[PDB]
């Protein structure tokens, strides 16, 4: 595959790529095509851009394009041993079926009123009007809603600011330092990550032992997990459950919070589209805006397309990476073992040749013919194939319910017309200076 | 000097020291005496503990024990060029005087009313009661109070969340990453630091030119700097002044916020003492508690001793360090060039030899024979000698005014008896989980 | 407990203790009594000498005096994950019961004829007379006998010089280097350990899979493991089984080889005794000396007492150690958490107070009153309590079968009256210059 | 010079280089050219690849590129005081001339018949055929031949298993632990080294005095040392002679044994070549293969080239290193003091640019134009300049004699076509699993 030369030793394209990766990759697509390699910080990466190329990653077996080889070093200290990329993929495929089994309609029905209430109670602190950081706000809110829904009421009631900070300490295990440096260096963020892991695990161990002795029946996701079994017939251990609960919260929080914050700003920019979203609430749920229900959520189809469009333009997982263990073919090229193969939903979901008015925020594009339905891997915010997301439905419930409630409470505006740029320096591309103006809804 | 061997290559005692640096130094004192050496992360350090040993550092000439050699590389990219450790010491000493001339009675009198107002207005958001993170609050207030007083009303008014983040980016330049790794690595913290430095220097350039061309006589710290002059007769360039303004704010924020936070918890744990600090407010300023004046602050003796005692047990600057350029002598040992010589106010200030009830918060210890007055270098939170603090006066005015105001507003308590342990992983040590219970002062 | 001062910082008494540990301990016993402490290498050790003091260690719960804390770091890379000190003690206790059920009379009956044949065949290479290193011979023979018996014929057949070297590479994981230095140094011994671990594991995985698939009923230790289940109901994984096989071989080899070597020299020195052992072979087994059977072993009483007395004077596991997790009281003292508590079989088994003619090799001492029967923890070559050995019976079958065969083959003598001194530079103390004179018996 | 950056603090490229040093250096050569630098375990190494660059090291004065500075620490405890890297280089140069005078034709003529006899006698144990470890056999054989030739018959008669172990203890002085850790630590290897040194010295002292007080005339290497003088007129002390005698054995053994073993396998792999070597024996010595003589060894040309080609592909001393004491210039670069400057015989002797079919074993490459005669430092298995070997002639006598003899006894083959890979974990690279098939020669 074509190789993009850089005269800068070791660093290669690091600076330019870090500054503007989408522009870097779109320029390369124009110049070298859908498949190309480059060096950055001592590693070779090979990209697959566009649906046809990306299909290799999305279709391939883990034995060929391996996820653990790239992610385990970073994730295993955060999520825990015996879970995710710390086990053989077939074990993780079973754990994912266990998790999926609890993300069902019965539970989603319960989650809606829990989330709505959590949201209304959080935003009382915003008062009738002002200008505040909506990203910080959603982050704090989403850690509460995710915990309430995915861990349950017992665990959620223990999530004070201390435990919230522990989760922030775990997050800090995902850094440039952790990627670049050996783990045996006693860096503060490493020690803080390991401390938080031990302390959260302990919180979960007690809660789990409590639940196991309890005589009561509780139909929640925790209970799905205590009841689950492998094809073996073997149940999950306390440590496996706890590892899974940590994963559920990290997965549940940052992908929803960034996406909810970008959509706030897309809707703040497009005031008519926001108005429409608010009017859809009256139409579907009634003029008197009663408590939200799951059945009503399915009927919020404009808000649905708005979320869908937010994920097109700002997918919170911007990249999917694998390690090539065996030789792989695409577009006539042969990628050898050792290349790290990458896909970028951001680049694919915005490619000129497939998306008309690619840079425009337009939810209604999905009511016409479009690459989301017309192609296989042009729209891939939740991935596809063996490593694909199991949380799309929950995420949509969480975000829909939060933004429905937020729309009912407030009208949102840009400050001096400013639309946030993308902060590329964070692992997750958050909107820069994400302060939003708000005032009471009519 | 006796060497504390570690068989661990490169790291040396890094892990044990990072976990509990104070306890590590106290144990070393008990086993090796007041002067000892060790390796940490590639480097040789020699400590001077106790008053008699520490004197070598405090009385030393910067030619012999050198500050720039150990600090320049980390500070120059934060504060700026031609300032602090980026210039020969004799030049920096003149800049300290320029700054000191501006930290005077007349200006302190203006600051009291300003700081008091900032404090009342910030703490409206807390309402009548609740449980909130006092450390975060004090950090947010103090950046305002420190800017209002040290920079001016004009620069202050421009201090929004965005610019406040710019300052945090600048704090982020003091990291292990920055200490360990080459500066040309495009790490996010490095870039943000360099970006934040240009954007702040620029906000200063604009206010520095506004003032020089204005006709209005304003008597403030900013003006003192603009008027000030070297022994040459040379005035300060815009960039010399701006860099000093940066230093001023970093010097004036977290030293006072951590300390202020700790005193909060010391007073929350000892209610009887808290009560007495409140009654002293009445007793000194009047039953009706009128606006504060600089004169009233000098008569707040119990409050003064609470601050002094907070600084004894939790000094924000845990270590002062120099590079030995010439052979030094102390307690019968000779320290060779290349060694880094260290003093710790924290250790000196709780040494078993010299402080009774050493770990107790007892502000009335200073009403009796004690090493603060009894010895020269046992109590040294603001250092001593050629490098000692010039902001001590302003720090007490800031902290006294805020906590006087805070005690008038609220009575503070612990949550479930918890006293914050020390977070050693932050540059300045911080209280862990520093959420405090508060309610309206009768 | 009384503390034994050393003026040598860091090392403390390590030199003297490395040279003459038994003498150090015996003199400390006389001077300080049965419980005392000292420092080496920044680590504080407390000894319990004599039956009454040792009782604390042997009787303690692992939650109080903990083996993992002191052994896990070295053993886990050797034996593998999920086994021995890498799991909570209760799981290891179940693992030990699985192993113990495999060490039964039906298997012992098979082992005697396996071991006799391996022994006759190995010693073909010794011819009619000569002078050779018995210790090397016993080590080479025992790795075959232990693998043949404990792993089975399939795995045994794959035990060539290459695999033997891999086991030596695993052994090399137990070193002063692995104890003293951190694991992230890429030392040759660590790399060879880790490679040997993967390569030995791989051999076991194939043999394990072979047997599961196979339809033939084989009654051997491997099969005991494949058929075993935890109280859980859960069977062992392939990796747990392989880990346990590695452990079986390492436990089965050096403990028997060193003891057998020592017994060789004790018998070479006391020719009258050696003759009596030879004649007991004729008396018990028959004048024509037919093949050994398991049932004759129990009637070989003199030989039994010879092994007992060799273990008395030369126990191959010369120390047992634990980390104190909770305060422990003995002899009026309180041992605090953090001390490593320590017993020596060697010292207990020769203490002047209880053993008459304590340094004499006198197998017949057990035919009158003696500390092994009259005291609880004076004779403890295989330990006692929760960490006690499961392999005593096997070791006696192995050693008796080998030495019965050797006595039938050869008469052994010393070389110019030399009796080997103890080599304290090896992990398990070996006899120095263990070359022995032999000639065809009768 | 270009620097190869590693983001791995301290360790630098330690792991990658230790895994595959030749591949590392050859890749570096391609990317950076003949001179480059990198960090490994806290040290800066600068390599000179190819003849023209390596010239700097081989042509350098010891005052500029110093050998004691890098080697002294490890070698002195092994060889003894007063010898080799423990004295200034001019003194060692004189000592080398003394050894040179001992390694003369009169002595070599004696050695051939000594070596042939030890060889025939040693391989008696091998029988008519089998599969045995040729590397271990050669190592054991060579310690005997080297000691018989270089120490004489008296000392050699005392070389039992015990003494051979003392020599292994000595070699054990050359460890990563001795490189990393202070000499005062009483580590096993340090203790065994120093004990072995004392005991071997005592064997040499008696033998030496035995000769000085004797009347017989013995023309052997010891006598040359005893009759030798410095320019001073000063003769060697007993400790100088004994130090040199240790050096002679350690240099004489492993360099020849590893090289001999590699050649076994090159010859077993290339049976046509092996047959030609056997036929050469008959051609030069005669059909009846009488006792070897020195004059015959000189005419065994094909065997000479097989050795030369073995040293080409597997030089036992893989690196030559010096401390830069003064700035040096090469390839338009300046190497500052403190850099460790290195040459790799293995890379030079394999370079893509110079050697056609670079990885082929082709002894006849030397009968055409080739870089061993066409360039100065492409072929340097024995070094060059002030530090070059004085043992090449003895080596060639020892190896030729042993293999001529082995070729007369046996034909050799690979086992299942396995060619030993390189074991990079040993000080001297060794062949992995060096068991070889052999059968009585026609
Ligand atoms: C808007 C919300 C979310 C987005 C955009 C998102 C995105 C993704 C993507 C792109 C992948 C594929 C990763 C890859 O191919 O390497 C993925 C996998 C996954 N996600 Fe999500 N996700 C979301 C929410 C959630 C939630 C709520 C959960 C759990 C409740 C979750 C759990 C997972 C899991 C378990 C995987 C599987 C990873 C693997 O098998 O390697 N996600 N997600
Ligand atoms: C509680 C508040 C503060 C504490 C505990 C504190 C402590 C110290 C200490 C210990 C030193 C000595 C550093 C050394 O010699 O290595 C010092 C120096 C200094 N402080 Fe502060 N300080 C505080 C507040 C301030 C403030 C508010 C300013 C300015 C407004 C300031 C400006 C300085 C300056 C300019 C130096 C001299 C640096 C040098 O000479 O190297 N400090 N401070
Ligand atoms: C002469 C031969 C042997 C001796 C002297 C010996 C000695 C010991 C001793 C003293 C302990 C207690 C360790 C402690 O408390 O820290 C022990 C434990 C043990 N031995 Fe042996 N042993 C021998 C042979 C074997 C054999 C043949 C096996 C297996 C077949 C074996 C397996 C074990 C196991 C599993 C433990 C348990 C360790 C623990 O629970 O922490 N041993 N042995
Ligand atoms: C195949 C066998 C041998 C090889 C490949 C070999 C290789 C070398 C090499 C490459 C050097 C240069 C060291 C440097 O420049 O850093 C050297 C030096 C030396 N060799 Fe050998 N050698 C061998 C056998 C011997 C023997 C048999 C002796 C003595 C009988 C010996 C004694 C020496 C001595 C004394 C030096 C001088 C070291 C110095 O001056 O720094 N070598 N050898
Ligand atoms: O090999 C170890 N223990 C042995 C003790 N043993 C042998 C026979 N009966 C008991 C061992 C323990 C458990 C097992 C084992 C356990 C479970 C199983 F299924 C199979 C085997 C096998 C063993 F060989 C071992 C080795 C070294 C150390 C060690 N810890 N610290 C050091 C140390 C300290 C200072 C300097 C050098 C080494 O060494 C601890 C344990
Ligand atoms: O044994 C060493 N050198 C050998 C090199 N040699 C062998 C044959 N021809 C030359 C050597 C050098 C001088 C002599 C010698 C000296 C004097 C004399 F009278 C006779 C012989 C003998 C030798 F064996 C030696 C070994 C190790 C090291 C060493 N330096 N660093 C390391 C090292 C570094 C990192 C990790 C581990 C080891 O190892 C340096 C020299």
């Amino acid at each position: 595959p074509p190789y993009i030369f850089s005269p800068i030793p070791f660093l290669g394209h690091a600076i330019a790529f870090g500054k503007s990766p989408i522009e870097f990759l779109e320029n390369a697509y124009e110049k070298y095509g859908p498949v190309f390699s480059f060096t950055m910080v001592g590693k070779t990466f090979t990209y697959l851009l566009g649906s046809d190329a990306a299909a290799l990653l999305f279709n391939s077996k883990n034995e060929d394009l391996n996820a653990e080889d790239v992610y385990s070093r970073l994730t295993t200290p955060v999520f825990g041993k015996g879970v995710a990329y710390d086990v053989p993929n077939p074990v993780f495929l079973e754990q994912k079926k266990m998790l999926k089994s609890g993300l069902n309609i019965a539970h989603f029905k319960q989650h809606v009123s829990i989330i709505e209430k959590e949201t209304k109670e959080y935003f009382e602190s915003w008062g009738e009007s002002g200008e505040k950081n909506v990203f910080e706000a959603l982050s704090e809110l989403i850690i509460l809603t995710a915990s309430h829904c995915l861990h349950g009421k017992e665990i959620r009631s223990q999530l004070n600011e201390k435990v919230a900070q522990l989760y922030a300490d775990l997050d800090g295990g995902f850094s440039h330092a952790a990627w670049l440096l050996p783990g045996w260096l006693p860096l503060p963020s490493f020690r803080r990550r390991d401390r938080a892991h031990r302390e959260i695990k302990d919180i979960f161990y007690k809660a789990i032992q409590k639940r196991r002795q309890s005589q009561e029946k509780i139909d929640d996701i925790l209970q799905t997990l205590l009841d689950a079994t492998y094809k073996d017939g073997r149940p999950l251990t306390d440590d496996e459950v706890a590892g899974m609960l940590i994963g559920l919260l990290l997965a549940g929080q940052h992908t929803s919070s960034t996406t909810s914050a970008w959509m706030g700003f897309f809707l703040a920019r497009d005031k008519t589209l926001q108005k429409k979203c608010y009017l859809e609430q009256k139409t579907v749920c009634g003029e008197n805006l009663p408590p939200l229900t799951y059945d009503q959520l399915k009927d919020l189809n404009l808000l649905d397309r708005c979320i869908k469009e937010t994920l097109r333009l700002r997918p919170p997982i911007m990249i999917m990476m694998r390690m090539a263990r065996t030789p792989q073919t695409v577009a006539g090229y042969t990628i050898p073992p050792g290349h790290q193969v990458c896909v970028s939903p951001t680049v694919n979901q915005r490619l000129k040749d497939s998306w008309v008015e690619r840079l425009d925020f337009n939810p209604d594009r999905y009511l016409q013919d479009n690459p989301a339905s017309g192609e296989k891997f042009a729209y891939v915010p939740f991935g596809a194939g063996r490593h694909r997301c199991i949380g799309e439905n929950f995420a949509y419930v969480q975000i829909k319910t939060i933004w429905s409630t937020m729309l009912r409470l407030y009208e949102f505006d840009l400050i001096d017309g400013y639309f946030p740029t993308v902060n590329y320096t964070t692992m997750i591309h958050t909107p820069e200076n994400p302060v939003i103006r708000y005032k009471r809804r009519s």
